[PDB]
């Protein structure tokens, strides 16, 4: 099983920094990233605490929003001391951070969210999150794991709203141009709830939102993911 770094890509003039899915990795962004370095950006996929190993239990213990939102702003700090224009991407869990960003972070100058509706709402997070050990366990021949992850998981999942709820009632800070990128058979996060964070962005200067009708929900890497680039980098050059 191989470790999925953090990586980066040099640019000139742009950067983005792209953050990972809840029990994601950097290797969510692949795609994309490359898909920004042809057009010439650069491009920092950080890795948050707890995730890209064999063990899914590493999330849950060494892991919280807290820590992720640290390393999403020392990420931004990073490509915005160095780039003329920084651009702030997230998918899911990396998307709340993206949104954070915008809101509290000087010196961006727009971003958005892949599958990231940040309003709480009804989700199947639980039964992704046990099916993700499975495979994980299955694959490193680890005896299954579900009861020590029901311990945590609840409690987690609990922390991560509570973080996504100040990031919405926020959202009338963001002033920025912001995409929305939604999966329209998203099966993880209630994608409806897209509409009401296109609604509360009453400030920004646009929201450029885009439905992608037959994707499931990680549209970085799934068959929406070549529209999803064109989309995300016609909204770079826009702005």
């Amino acid at each position: 099983f191989r470790k999925p770094q953090p990586f980066e890509y040099e640019g000139t003039d742009t950067g983005v920094v792209l953050l990972h899915a809840y029990t994601g990795s950097p290797n969510d962004m692949n795609f994309m990233a490359r898909a920004l370095q042809r057009s010439g950006y650069g491009v920092y996929v950080p890795l948050f605490s707890g995730h890209g190993t064999v063990e899914p239990l590493d999330i849950l213990t060494k892991g919280n929003p807290d820590i992720w939102w640290a390393e999403s702003s020392a990420a931004v700090a990073h490509m915005t001391a160095k780039y003329a224009k920084v651009f702030v991407f997230g998918l899911s869990l990396g998307g709340i951070f993206a949104m954070k960003a915008l809101e509290t972070l000087p010196g961006i100058t727009a971003g958005g969210v892949f599958s990231s509706p940040i309003l709480p709402g009804k989700h199947h997070l639980v039964p992704g999150f046990l099916k993700y050990a499975e495979y994980m366990n299955r694959l490193a021949g680890k005896s299954d794991e579900s009861t020590q992850i029901l311990a945590y998981l609840p409690g987690q999942l609990a922390a991560i709203d509570q973080f996504a709820t100040t990031v919405a009632a926020d959202l009338n800070l963001v002033k920025q141009p912001t995409f929305i990128g939604q999966a329209g058979q998203d099966e993880l996060v209630d994608g409806r709830l897209a509409y009401q964070l296109r609604d509360a962005l009453i400030n920004a200067a646009r929201v450029d939102f885009h439905w992608y009708d037959d994707a499931k929900h990680v549209i970085t890497v799934n068959s929406a993911h070549h529209a999803l680039e064109e989309d995300v980098i016609a909204f770079m050059q826009q702005e």
